[PDB]
């Protein structure tokens, strides 16, 4: 019945129903005008016969090895294209924030609370003839059906790029600090309200829950030591709110911060290791600064941590799953000459993106012993049991699975595939196309050219009848890989400007933080700077394990 | 103890212990270098020397009309201009924010806790020996003293730029959206966790309070008609708390939102023209949207209302209070092609420089009456009697006093006064030449250099007794005001950047909220850029009243 049902305006216009049966596009600084911004000026035309596909560019990034090892080695040119790579990207996130689940235009209350996720596209309105706005039939297919049919794993198919458990761990790690749903409220309600990488999965949310997991010592930690081994504290001794079934060993209840941490042995594996490096920096700069009380050690150690995972995210973690041959960049000043906002909202298409479970294996494998899911949840005495450097050895070696390419979705955790599928309808998502669209794709035009198959295409058609009409997430799961990647083509390019804009926006990367004075002095600026996976690991595990994200 | 007592660092460099007696200057990006960051690089050489005073620059503004008056009439001009006056004030605020009353170093608490007033200048450390840090005696000259002697008005002194009672009072009720002091935690702490102009002060800060005063159809706020006037509804209806003294007798219990708009009738005849105008807005676009609901008419109008307010505070009153011949703008397609945070944290100094009470007069007259303070406060029977139109005829013929050059407080709240002082000590203020070098400007080297006369500068020299201790906002009070001028220079070089930046930093002044669509099409969007402070009263006040913040 609302007029924008159909979703007519293109190219980033704005559609704004001005009766009950007629529309208007807003073409405002999208380089296009007429009815729906689809004629383009004489500039844009231009730009557009220049501009490669992102599969253009992906080819070079991940080709010609021997001119990357020369670029690399040239600072100069490094920079300049890391600067590209993190301008082009951000500038598809809308910053301020518009839009989310309760609101299709911009209003005051979409802006100023925190509670909800933002949206990179509005919802579909609630009284449009289909879910998807104007085509389709009534109703999508059965999710149960779509799920079985295209997403659960039959046999496990591993990740061509070698990504490991170190990999999948950390992911969901770094992950559950910015994503927290809150399910009081509804799917698009979260209750991170940092919306970003303030570690409040390490310190807690509130201030309550920070004070009851310090020691107050010397900016440090509350912790308890078991063989001579460093784990967080209890749940009794510090009395912060964990999520545990009620038959779990008083020692074995971790309290760490993020309270849903203690339900995944790998989760707490990082829990430890972070809360090791925490108090490592607390003693540096404790030597450092005589002078300094506990206020200001905890303070700086946390800017620091933040600054490390930064480091971490970026030249190890992205440049993993990139596959570039590019050596990406940490480096605030490449932004220092350009405009950018530093601020950030977290967008539930982001949440709903990073659901990466086909990363998960059948067992998990930790050296000698092999744990089924139902062995593993919640079950800490694994990691006391074969502590902490087995785990990383263990994890090290371990292939996580594909992701993109269909049908490797674990049946334990079908159930939150399923709920992917629903919550996603629930909030009144938009198409596969219109989200390749907003993000300057091409929308596929058969569902053999989503999956690059035809086996899957067909059970797709056959549900969903017109590709038009198929969802998000079902897509980013099953749409064709890149030649020998574990993403195809939309997890890419929906994924890398919300996490660089994530990263990036920080404020410790704002000109006034990102200076030495800030962590501390010169000492705590390089623990930043020099920071790795395999220093994180090395100094803070018993012996000193290799890592990496890759299973070599 | 802390090496930082004396604040070494010059030139924004930020000062560091480096052990229990020494320290380290970060001068990073400052354009200078040395233990204090104090000789200039060559490109700093010559900016200093081709860097016009504040004081160069004001004559300039304040006069040649002539020329004015063609510059003013060339857009492209009047841009460049407006642009530049822009980015040079914001440039000297920190966005993002660092240092609050309880953090002299950067922090993520200090960053993330909204519950504070940011800081331009970091607190004075709990452990210096002296309250400014190093100089001066171990007590500040008691308060009641320097209030008595410089700062309570003997004869009433009139604003020599003729503001007059519309202004004030437009004043009050437009900062107090933003300074809203949480007492029940402290100095320091703001209760406006919007920290900006988010009309919080007629829709209310909370959503459970917006919805108490909203009526649910067509995008209104609630009302009572008396006589056939409108005016906000009571208490008792509402059920919003307001701030009334028991004696008060319902019926005139008038809610609106900021929750202290009762207890002077200048401010509750602001608070009734926005609404009228927030209801007048909603019919309008009723009209250009037949199909639009309760909440879209709502939230739009709100952001209708918010530009008309910039719009106002920037062309109306900023313009006003400056003094220039050169007439300012709002137009934030200016900033499009700049470096600008769209972002602010509202800083506890700007409160402090906000306290102008100098302006208000020794009797309030509304023609005919002569009311007196005890007569004035917590009482809108006066406005009821005396109706909108009057008021406004009486509050723009009635003038101002005058706020720098010393003594005109009004005796009536000089309790307010000493509580500014005292609050300031509280939170650990810098000295007045301490933010005049934040701020780019020369320190004073003798009270009568800051004064501009004798009598004062010898009270002043007496219980100071050394300039460099001389507090921030006494001096405001008491500072040498430009010619003809409402302000000193201190005022003004303090206040600009804060207040532009506020402005500027509003989400609706970004890229991708300043469009027709944001506000409902092109005639809302006219509405805001047509917007004055005689337009507002025209629509909303019976016959339609000339004002002006000038007084005839
Ligand atoms: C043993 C490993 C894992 C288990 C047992 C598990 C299980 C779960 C469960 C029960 C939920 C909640 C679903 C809901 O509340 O609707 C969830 C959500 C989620 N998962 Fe996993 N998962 C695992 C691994 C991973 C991995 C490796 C990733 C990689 C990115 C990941 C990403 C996410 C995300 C982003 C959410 C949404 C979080 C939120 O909105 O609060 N998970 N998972
Ligand atoms: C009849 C008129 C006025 C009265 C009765 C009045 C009185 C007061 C009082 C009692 C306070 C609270 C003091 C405290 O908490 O220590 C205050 C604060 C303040 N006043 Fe006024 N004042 C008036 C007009 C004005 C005007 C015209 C301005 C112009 C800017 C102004 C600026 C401020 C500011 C910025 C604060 C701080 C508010 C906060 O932090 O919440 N006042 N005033
Ligand atoms: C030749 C490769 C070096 C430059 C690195 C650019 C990496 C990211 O470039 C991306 O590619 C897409 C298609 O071109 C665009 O849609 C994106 O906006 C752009 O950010
Ligand atoms: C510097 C040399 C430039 C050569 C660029 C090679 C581009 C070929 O790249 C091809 O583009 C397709 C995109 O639709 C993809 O389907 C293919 O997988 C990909 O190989
Ligand atoms: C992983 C086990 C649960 C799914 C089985 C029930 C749904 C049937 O699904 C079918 O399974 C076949 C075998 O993979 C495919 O050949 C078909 O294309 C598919 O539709
Ligand atoms: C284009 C030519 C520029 C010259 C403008 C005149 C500058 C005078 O500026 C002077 O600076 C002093 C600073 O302490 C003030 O005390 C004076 O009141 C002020 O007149
Ligand atoms: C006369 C030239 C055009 C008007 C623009 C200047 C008004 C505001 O510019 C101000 O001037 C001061 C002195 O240089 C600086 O200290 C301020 O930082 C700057 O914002
Ligand atoms: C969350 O999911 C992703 C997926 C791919 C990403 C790729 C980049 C880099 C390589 C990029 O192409 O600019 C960054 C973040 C990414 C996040
Ligand atoms: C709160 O106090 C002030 C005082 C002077 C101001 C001057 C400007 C303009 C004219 C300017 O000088 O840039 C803006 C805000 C101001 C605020
Ligand atoms: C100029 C133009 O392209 N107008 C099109 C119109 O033909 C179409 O009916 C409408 C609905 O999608 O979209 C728009
Ligand atoms: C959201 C948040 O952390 N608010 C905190 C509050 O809990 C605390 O009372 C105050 C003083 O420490 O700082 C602020
Ligand atoms: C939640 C929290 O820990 N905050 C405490 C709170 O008890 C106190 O009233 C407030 C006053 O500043 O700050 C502190
Ligand atoms: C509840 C559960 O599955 N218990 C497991 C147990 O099977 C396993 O022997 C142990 C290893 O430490 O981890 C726990
Ligand atoms: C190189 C230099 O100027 N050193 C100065 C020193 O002379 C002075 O005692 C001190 C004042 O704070 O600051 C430092
Ligand atoms: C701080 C704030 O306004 N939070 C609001 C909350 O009250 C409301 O429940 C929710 C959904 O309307 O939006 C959010
Ligand atoms: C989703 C959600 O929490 N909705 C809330 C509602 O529970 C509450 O009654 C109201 C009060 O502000 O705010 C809204
Ligand atoms: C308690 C008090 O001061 N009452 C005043 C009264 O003096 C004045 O006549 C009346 C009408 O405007 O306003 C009220
Ligand atoms: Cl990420
Ligand atoms: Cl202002």
């Amino acid at each position: 019945a609302n007029p924008c049902c159909s979703n007519p305006c293109q190219n980033r216009g704005e559609c704004m129903s001005t009766g009950f049966d007629q529309y208007k596009c807003d073409c405002t600084r999208t380089g296009f005008y007429g009815e729906n911004c689809t004629t383009p000026e004489f500039l844009t035309r231009i730009k557009l016969l220049l501009k490669p596909t992102p599969n253009t560019v992906h080819y070079i990034l991940t080709h010609f090895k021997g001119v990357w090892n020369i670029v690399n080695n040239i600072p100069f040119l490094r920079s300049l294209i890391m600067k590209y790579v993190l301008t082009s990207r951000s500038y598809l996130i809308d910053s301020p924030p518009t839009y989310n689940v309760h609101y299709g235009y911009k209003s005051w209350e979409a802006f100023s609370n925190l509670s909800y996720y933002t949206r990179a596209l509005p919802p579909v309105a609630d009284d449009c003839p289909t879910p998807m706005g104007v085509k389709g039939n009534k109703e999508l297919p059965d999710s149960k059906e779509v799920l079985e049919k295209v997403l659960l794993r039959r046999e496990f198919i591993p990740d061509p790029q070698g990504s490991n458990m170190m990999f999948a761990f950390f992911a969901q790690h770094f992950t559950h600090q910015f994503f927290k749903t809150d399910h009081k409220r509804g799917p698009g309600f979260t209750r991170g309200l940092g919306h970003g990488v303030d570690l409040n999965h390490i310190y807690g949310e509130t201030l309550d829950r920070q004070h009851k997991l310090r020691l107050f010592k010397d900016g440090k930690l509350k912790y308890q030591v078991i063989g001579g081994e460093v784990y967080p504290p209890t749940v009794k001794d510090t009395q912060v709110e964990m999520i545990y079934p009620p038959h779990i060993p008083e020692n074995l209840q971790f309290a760490v911060g993020q309270e849903v941490f203690g339900l995944v042995p790998g989760l707490m594996m990082y829990a430890t290791i972070w809360l090791r490096e925490h108090n490592r920096v607390c003693d540096i700069l404790k030597q450092e600064h005589p002078e300094w009380g506990d206020e200001q050690l905890f303070q700086t150690s946390r800017l620091i941590l933040i600054g490390e995972t930064i480091k971490i995210v970026i030249e190890d973690y992205v440049q993993h799953l990139s596959g570039y041959h590019f050596k990406l960049k940490f480096d605030p000043e490449l932004l220092f000459n350009q405009q950018f906002q530093y601020q950030n909202r977290i967008a539930s298409e982001f949440n709903t993106l990073y659901h990466w479970h086909p990363l998960l294996p059948d067992t998990f494998n930790i050296e000698d012993q092999e744990y089924s899911f139902k062995q593993f949840l919640y079950n800490n005495s694994i990691l006391l049991e074969h502590g902490l450097t087995q785990f990383v050895e263990s994890f090290t070696r371990q292939i996580a699975g594909r992701v993109a390419g269909g049908r490797n979705v674990p049946i334990a955790v079908q159930a939150v595939a399923k709920a992917s599928i629903d919550q996603s309808r629930e909030m009144k998502y938009q198409s596969l196309n219109e989200y390749r669209k907003r993000f300057s794709l091409k929308p596929y035009t058969s569902f053999e050219e989503l999956t690059g198959e035809k086996e899957m295409a067909a059970e797709l058609k056959a549900l969903y009848s017109d590709i038009d009409v198929m969802e998000l997430y079902p897509a980013l799961l099953v749409e064709k890989p890149r030649p020998d990647a574990i993403f195809g083509e939309t997890m890419v390019e929906l994924g890398a400007p919300f996490s660089l804009k994530g990263l990036m926006g920080n404020p410790i990367c704002s000109p006034q933080y990102w200076k030495p004075s800030t962590f501390g002095g010169e000492v705590g600026f390089k623990i930043i700077n020099t920071a790795s996976i395999q220093s994180l690991i090395c100094n803070n595990v018993k012996g000193c394990p290799f890592t990496s994200f890759n299973v070599q």
